[PDB]
């Protein structure tokens, strides 16, 4: 059977036709098909692949069957094991889907896809036993496996192959695919984490050390000396002058560099504008220093703009937003610009000039806690952002028992030690404020204990104790019943409540601290990739690269790169023998087995025995 | 006898070396200042530094006991722990600090005020001191305060806590409390979870890594004890002018019998292995799968050749 002769796309709709209806594709085309009749032979259509693929991938399947709007069907496919990949894997068949990915050019990408797949048809999950087999796909570790036999392999073509537009995925490169598929995994492979390695470094060897990259950089004129050696590849001595100062100073390492010592720089500004040099209402004026925080602010807005609206190439504007959107960092940005805008403008004016300082403080807050992301550049310091995430999420959960339990206890005190007292304010204080702070040590048992109630000057007056004339006097008249039920509330919350926090602490340290490793290499490739494709100036610098990005729009990539045919069919032939070695290795590595050496010591044994006592009966027929 | 430099490197590669030197160097500037009348407070403070050098260089002859020597290594891995943990600290701390000295003490002018409040306060909220008099308006006394700037820098009456939006700076201390004190103090003290599972797992290979160091330094030391260390000196000197347990050199029959002693029990050692490898279930597996092939071949031969009779 020829399957580029077999597989016609009528063929390729027939088998998507006869899904059983049992399993997550029948329902998810069903409810495509609904869609498209209520919008305007075969029960399903090539259209209706195309929007379950878009759910899943919406980038990767641009027109699979949408060129022709759908393809002749007479026609052979034009990626026949990518198109059976795809059908054995939208509807969990995952032994064909393997078969199919075994026999497929791309691999590495094909894996991805199909781990990424199976990651959002888990989280469809109509079943729960089909969504636990699916959770536990193992394309990621193909993937991962095909990656490391191919860079033990050559080490060279391996980055090609990581950075090469994909044929059968429409251009997408396997970096994509793993980025779209989030495959931390993937991306904590020595390989890929190598590329990451050398596009940090840029011109720059990896091997460069850390003292005399960051002495260079606080030295610019040593860049033209050899301490720093680069990789290889009047008018003359100018050019390769140019040349050696912008490839030293374009390297993503010193961007980082640059832009972590202009934040330092740019917290220390906001600090002293903020807690020596705030002068009053624009009457008096903003200072000096003021308006240079504001053009800093500025640039830092014309930098989230080009991230958001100008990042690195020409897709939906929509599109591009829900991309920058979908950062936390940058939603955190977002929020302290609209801070520092919110702060400056109530600033601007007399009535509202404590609260335009009470914002910028908080501003300065927001800030400075957006300052923590540079940590992923370091093992030991990246793993704990990710801790402490997880820690505040359980931190939440516990609020709702902290809470129930002190608004029992807080008002059960105050209505016991002050049922007179009106004030609301007071009832929170006492209610909440007070027993949270009984938490880290602050318990002031002159106001609780009877016998250590002070001689103060009290009233019992209403009038009075509205007035806030004098404090109100504490009621006594079961106090062993508010000490006890202190004892129990210091009891029960300080120590059961506190450590069950802290053992949600100490679970969650441990899953984290478990896959430590993988957490921290994501992490690097996301931070290496941000500062890679960030202007080399720091702010409020990076004006003068903006106006430069501007300025070359108007008047006229080391990742995702395209590839001459010949090497790109050369490469696709080198990750194909790969693949074939590694699947022969597999095959090779069951064979001697000890399961699959029993099984055929068993099987033989069985053949021997009736072949030799049909021997022995025909002997013993002489 | 080796190079001098090597010997150096050798010297100051130990870290209880550098600790000393750093000892020394601390008491001669220490007794230096002290010296002088204007410099006899500094000299002082330096001798104290100094002393509490020396008591913890007293911590090396833990390492005789079982159940104290892992713990110094585990104090130093604790200690970069805590070296770790100082940044996401110092971040948060600086975030926290500035902002309520902003809000409550925005009038206030001098430097050493500001990185008091900023810092020092709360850092001292960690560890229980949490002074709701200067942060909780309901709580701040009817003290003699002012807002004259220059009053406040001359330092005749305390500056006046802004009191603006007071319940902001209440929810900040609550929230700092919480993500602070727990949260962040045990993260800390998860790493150090982390740090004394590893080395109590290997505890014993520590401990006796550190009794073989101590006891190789105590077995090359002089038999005096410091003073009277100086005789030893005297007498070592005098003993070059005027004229091993281990590391010893053999005689040549001696060490080439011990050479074939060795020799013979690698030999013993390896056959051993080989035996154990031999009758190991896989071993035995494979044999059997193998022998089993080249039975059935046979015995597909001897019975195609007993048919044809
Ligand atoms: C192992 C486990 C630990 C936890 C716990 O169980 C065991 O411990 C138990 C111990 C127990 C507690 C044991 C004892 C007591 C005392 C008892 O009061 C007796 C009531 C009498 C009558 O009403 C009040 O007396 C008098 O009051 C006066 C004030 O009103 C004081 O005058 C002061 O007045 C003014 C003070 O402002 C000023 O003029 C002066 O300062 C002074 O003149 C007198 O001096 C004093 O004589 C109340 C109960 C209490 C606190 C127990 C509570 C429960 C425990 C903590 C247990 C735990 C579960
Ligand atoms: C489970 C979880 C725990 C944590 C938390 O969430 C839930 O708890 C919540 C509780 C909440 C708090 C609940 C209540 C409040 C009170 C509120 O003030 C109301 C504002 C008004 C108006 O501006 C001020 O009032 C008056 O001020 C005056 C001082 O200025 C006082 O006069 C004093 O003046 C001088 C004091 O020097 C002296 O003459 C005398 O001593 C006295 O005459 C009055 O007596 C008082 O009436 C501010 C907010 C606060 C603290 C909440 C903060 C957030 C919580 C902790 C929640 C947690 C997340
Ligand atoms: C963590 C939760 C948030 C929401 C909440 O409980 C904790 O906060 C508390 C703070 C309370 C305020 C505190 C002070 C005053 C001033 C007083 O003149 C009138 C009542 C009022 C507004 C109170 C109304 C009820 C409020 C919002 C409580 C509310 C359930
Ligand atoms: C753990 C770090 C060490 C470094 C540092 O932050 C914590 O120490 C802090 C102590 C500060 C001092 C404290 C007191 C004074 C006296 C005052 O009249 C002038 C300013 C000055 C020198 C301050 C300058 C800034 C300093 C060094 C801060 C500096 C960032
Ligand atoms: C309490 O107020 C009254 C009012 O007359 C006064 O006489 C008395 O001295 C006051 N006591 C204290 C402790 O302030
Ligand atoms: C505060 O200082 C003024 C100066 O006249 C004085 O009259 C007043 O008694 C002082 N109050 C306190 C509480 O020291
Ligand atoms: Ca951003
Ligand atoms: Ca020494």
């Amino acid at each position: 059977v020829n399957i580029k002769q077999f597989l016609t796309y009528g063929r390729l709709q027939e088998l998507y036709c006869s899904v059983s209806e049992k399993n997550l594709l029948h329902t998810l085309l069903l409810k495509k098909n609904q869609e498209r009749q209520a919008q305007l032979k075969f029960r399903f259509t090539f259209h209706e692949v195309s929007k379950v693929l878009k759910d899943f991938l919406d980038d990767t399947c641009k027109g699979f069957y949408q060129k022709l709007n759908l393809p002749d069907m007479d026609r052979r496919c034009e990626h026949p094991w990518r198109d059976l990949f795809l059908w054995a894997i939208l509807q969990n068949r995952q032994e064909m889907a393997n078969y199919f990915w075994a026999m497929g050019p791309e691999a590495v990408a094909a894996a991805l896809v199909g781990c990424k797949i199976m990651k959002e048809m888990a989280h469809l999950a109509t079943e729960a036993e089909s969504a636990r087999s699916m959770k536990n796909a193992k394309y990621e570790q193909f993937a991962m496996d095909l990656f490391s036999e191919c860079y033990s392999n050559s080490e060279d073509r391996a980055y090609s192959l990581l950075v090469r537009k994909t044929c059968c995925w429409s251009k997408a490169t396997v970096l994509n695919i793993a980025t779209l598929a989030e495959a931390k995994c993937f991306f904590a492979h020595d390989g890929v984490q190598a590329l990451l390695t050398k596009v940090w470094w840029g011109a720059m060897r990896t091997d460069t050390s850390i003292s005399r990259l960051v002495l260079t950089f606080f030295i610019p004129p040593l860049v033209w000396t050899s301490l720093i050696k680069f990789n290889p590849e009047s008018a003359t001595f100018i050019r390769v002058v140019l040349r050696r100062w912008n490839r030293f100073w374009s390297a993503p390492v010193t961007v980082f560099m640059g832009n972590v010592i202009m934040y330092f720089a740019f917290l220390i500004l906001f600090s002293y504008v903020l807690l020596l040099d705030f002068r009053p209402p624009p009457p008096y004026g903003p200072s000096a220093a003021e308006i240079i925080l504001y053009f800093w602010v500025f640039t830092l807005v014309l930098e989230e703009i080009r991230q958001s609206f100008f990042t690195d190439e020409d897709m939906s504007i929509l599109k591009k937003m829900k991309l920058y959107v979908e950062d936390n960092w940058n939603k955190c940005d977002m929020v302290a610009i609209s801070l520092f805008v919110v702060g400056l403008s109530c600033r601007m004016a007399m009535s509202t000039y404590e609260a335009g300082r009470t914002v910028l403080a908080l501003d300065f807050m927001v800030f400075t806690l957006r300052l923590i992301h540079i940590f992923a550049i370091h093992k030991q310091l990246g793993p704990k952002i990710i801790i402490v995430e997880r820690m505040i999420k359980d931190v939440f959960f516990f609020l709702f028992f902290l809470s129930v339990w002190l608004i029992a206890y807080g008002v059960t005190t105050q209505a016991l030690l002050h049922p007179n007292d009106p004030r609301i304010d007071w009832v929170f204080r006492r209610a909440l404020y007070r027993p949270y702070l009984h938490i880290f040590g602050q318990i002031p048992l002159e106001e609780i204990d009877a016998a250590k109630m002070p001689d103060d000057n009290c009233t019992t007056d209403v009038q009075e104790i509205i007035l806030g004339t004098l404090p109100p006097c504490p009621n006594i008249y079961a106090n062993w019943l508010v000490i006890l039920l202190l004892v129990i509330y210091l009891l029960v919350t300080n120590v059961l409540l506190l450590n069950l926090l802290i053992a949600m602490f100490s679970y969650t340290f441990q899953v984290v601290q478990e896959n430590a490793d993988i957490f921290w290499k994501f992490q690097r490739y996301n931070l290496i990739v941000e500062y890679h494709s960030r202007p080399a100036l720091a702010p409020p610098f990076i004006i003068i690269s903006h106006i430069t990005q501007a300025l070359l729009s108007f008047i006229k990539d080391l990742l995702e790169r395209e590839l001459p045919s010949g090497l790109d069919q050369k490469l696709m032939t080198w990750e194909t023998v790969q693949k074939e070695n590694y699947l022969a290795k597999l095959e090779h590595e069951h064979r001697e087995s000890s399961g699959e050496r029993l099984r055929y010591t068993s099987s033989k044994v069985q053949t021997l025995l009736r072949m030799v006592g049909g021997f022995k009966d025909q002997e013993k027929r002489m």
